[PDB]
């Protein structure tokens, strides 16, 4: 490579794979699985615009934490669901689900939400129609935390502060995600990204 | 070619590009994209017949200037649409459309109104039915304007009255468009048109 | 010529109205050193208006 | 595979950078001075330009393009209409704008003025200016704030440059029909 | 040559030799020669 100055006279500049430890430790870590999930923020700005946007109308929640749906206490599980049931006036009961899959040192949780034809349920409430409307679409919102293969010198008390910063670099990128006036269209309907000269 | 008489003697025509620029200017500006879309015309005469010719049962507008759908302030955009959502008695509440596409010096303007069967919306109301009835069609009108290839001495001043040269086209050609009679058939349903002898 | 084409088919009709223009420089460059050239269009625009 | 380095790492970040083009050329300062001489030195007669910023021919916005052109009409008395061209090549790490106006005989062009003969004159050459700059290589630590900086290093060395090229006296030769260079004594 | 307009169409500009008399008069002039020269400035 290039050429420098070592005390010995000109020396070649040099790269090597010498002395760096690559080993990695095994995804074989027990985590902590939540008995139940909270949804406060979500349900609480659903409320505050009376469970309806536009034309998507929202059922109302059983809780605003959500049971566990299969997941036991002692019993290790990869995969667990947390779900309660949306109600309302004219709207049949519907689902609402948050899904937590721990593999190979891969995290990912995902939140669906079930909407309704507000169309459809001012139709029957104005015509005094006696039916009731199904599920007509959904929104949903996934998280994702890969904090596979970390270094054999990893100690297990470091690991705890591994996890708080992956923690705080979720927190970063759900600001970044939302992060925006809301004079102006940031997520839904998403078609290009345009950042604003000044 | 033919020819003439010229002072030098008998010469013969000819037919050249020479000193003639068919440069253009590309098509690189911005445009004024309305806050709302005014169907006022359309809607005042909905309101003349009734919202109802034939068989054909119309819907009352929320407005009848529509709000945009999916335009932000200061966000540029080629595609916006603006939209109401009428309702009527015993009608499932349908939006109307109104949809600008500016691409390439290429402005167009579509709207789109929905219909429904009044044979089914009077059997129930005349025989006291509770249900209600979905649209059954459409309706739409397309306007365009090709205002691309501009040349390249064309004046920032002078674009404006090539901007107001266009808009009385558009007005001549729907006059051109609707005129006639209105004794006599002229736009749906057309099959060929057929001027009268006198 | 400057020309306004209808076609009314099948339930849709259609009027377009085409004007040409040509290069005022080459007008004015012939008018001002009285060349009796005359000029071909260098373009035109279009209008188009369709009831479904 | 990571690496431990001694001495100099030449690493280059990969000339994948889209770079701001501006929306029109400015060419205030040449048309001024035209203005200033009145269209005319010597032989070489010039044309008005239809104006002193000029709009894109074929730049789209929000489209990439990795050469574009900006261009107007210059117009004049006895004379053909001729387009002045600003043309900006951006690739690999290079950029460079080049600027073209052409001129006419005046001597033919007073001569049919005087005669009073339908006559009309076409172009019969240019003048052109080079401006380039080589912004290739950048190292792998540079981040984008640190780019920023390499910008505005690379214009100021263009200022630098464009002020030596016109570096004299005007009482003296210094550009047209050039042949060598000579500096002066004291 | 160079190409421009003429009322006839696009011409060819020409440089021709055709009307111009370059025909001299022989130096055949007596001239007058001064009776003295007179050197008062230096």
């Amino acid at each position: 490579g290039q050429l420098y100055m070592g005390q010995q006279g000109p020396v070649q500049s040099s790269r090597t794979t010498f002395g760096v430890n690559p080993d990695r430790q095994a995804n074989a870590r027990p985590v902590y699985l939540a008995p139940a999930a909270p949804m406060e923020n979500t349900y609480t700005y659903l409320g505050s615009i009376q469970f309806a946007a536009g034309r998507h109308i929202f059922g109302e929640p059983a809780s605003n934490v959500l049971p566990p749906q299969n997941i036991v206490p002692g019993v290790p599980t990869k995969h667990g669901e947390y779900v309660t049931t949306n109600t309302g006036d004219r709207l049949m009961a519907s689902s609402t689900t948050v899904t937590r899959d721990v593999s190979n040192g891969r995290t990912k949780v995902s939140i669906d939400i079930p909407y309704y034809d507000r169309n459809a349920v001012e139709t029957l409430k104005a015509s005094a129609i006696p039916g009731a409307v199904a599920p007509v679409g959904s929104f949903k919102v996934n998280v994702e935390v890969l904090g596979g293969g970390v270094l054999t010198g990893t100690d297990a008390n470091a690991q705890f502060a591994l996890d708080e910063l992956l923690s705080n670099m979720l927190m970063d990128a759900a600001r970044i995600a939302q992060d925006g006036p809301k004079n102006t269209a940031r997520l839904v309907a998403a078609s290009h990204g345009v950042m604003p000269q000044a």
